[PDB]
């Protein structure tokens, strides 16, 4: 069994091997990526995303949200208060406001020790889930807008034919900013780009123990696991990696930097927080290894994980037993 450690590879494919997407995540599965749940590839020498990031300012954050936390320093939730639109000139300037910027640090370290120290105290304001891309159209591998949809891929396999479409999503962050512990919708694979800015520290568990997560979750918020059998799907939930070392959970860590990707493979629950201003591109996608794990993922009925258009179908097709309660959550 290739990589029973589930520890986090890192891959340096060349030119040529980046030429095809479906073959490089199948050759990284093959030497055991997916155990770890997270993977991290840096792209050829060769290889760009665009030719500049000069011109940018102009996107539009039409829903900045402020992250504010309640718990303890190590376990705590965190809610998102809606904030008026902004630039991301505006934005950009505001994560470097004497507020909002990345404290002095010795080094990656330091700075993790920082934010589990001291994330609850402050409100990072996060430009999360933007529909757009900042991939140049003439950009012809691991283009993130280019990539076969998950539909098709549905219907390759399956033979059933669906609506909905798979775009992807910019994300502008700032120190602080935090993604909550989670797995993708449908237990789906995620890839993501790093454009440009600050790191993205990553921390995940491997999918083969993502119960073990699951059950100290429900242990360390009890209220919410009464309200919901899949709260994790709310995406609000942040425990600490002394936490999980306590709890004896299984996991690692891995920062990103700019100009690399990351891929979540399904059901590899993550969780992380960003340095200071960056800007990353993400997108879901399905292999046929992925159709197992959507037909056995958790759903979250109780109406307060509400998600995309495109989910209606995967849940319709792959759980029919589930569709009826989980689409009154929906509706
Ligand atoms: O970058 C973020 O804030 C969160 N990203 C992801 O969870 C992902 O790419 O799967
Ligand atoms: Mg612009
Ligand atoms: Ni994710
Ligand atoms: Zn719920």
């Amino acid at each position: 069994a290739q990589n029973p450690n589930c520890n986090i590879m890192i891959f340096h494919p060349t030119k040529e091997e980046f030429n095809d997407f479906d073959k490089y995540i199948a050759y990284m599965e093959s030497q055991g990526a997916h155990r770890a749940g997270l993977a991290k590839i840096i792209p050829p020498k060769e290889w760009k995303a665009r030719e500049t990031y000069d011109n940018i300012s102009e996107i539009l954050i039409a829903t900045p949200l402020q992250q504010v936390a309640s718990g303890r320093a190590g376990v705590f939730t965190q809610y998102h208060k809606k904030k008026k639109a902004m630039t991301v000139g505006e934005y950009r300037h505001l994560a470097n406001s004497k507020k909002y910027q990345t404290p002095p640090h010795q080094n990656f370290e330091d700075l993790e020790r920082k934010y589990w120290k001291n994330r609850i105290y402050n409100s990072p304001i996060y430009g999360a889930d933007i529909s757009g891309s900042l991939f140049d159209e003439n950009t012809k591998q691991w283009n993130l807008g280019h990539l076969g949809t998950i539909q098709d891929l549905l219907e390759k396999e399956c033979g059933v034919v669906i609506e909905g479409v798979n775009t992807p999503y910019l994300y502008f962050g700032m120190w602080k900013t935090t993604f909550a512990w989670h797995t993708e919708d449908m237990d789906l694979y995620s890839i993501n780009y790093l454009h440009l800015g600050e790191p993205k520290t990553w921390y995940v568990v491997p999918p083969e123990h993502g119960q073990r997560l699951e059950r100290l979750a429900r242990e360390l918020f009890p209220g919410s696991s009464r309200g919901c059998g899949a709260f994790l799907r709310h995406k609000v939930a942040l425990i600490s990696p002394t936490v999980l070392k306590e709890n004896g959970i299984p996991f690692n860590r891995i920062t990103q930097e700019a100009g690399e990707f990351m891929v979540t493979f399904p059901y590899g629950y993550h969780a992380g927080f960003n340095h200071g201003f960056n800007c990353a591109e993400a997108i879901n996608f399905a292999t046929p290894r992925w159709i197992d794990y959507g037909k056995m993922a958790s759903q979250c009925s109780c109406g307060e994980a509400r998600v995309t258009f495109s989910m209606d179908a995967f849940v319709r097709i792959l759980q029919p037993e589930r569709y009826d309660l989980w689409k009154r959550g929906q509706d």
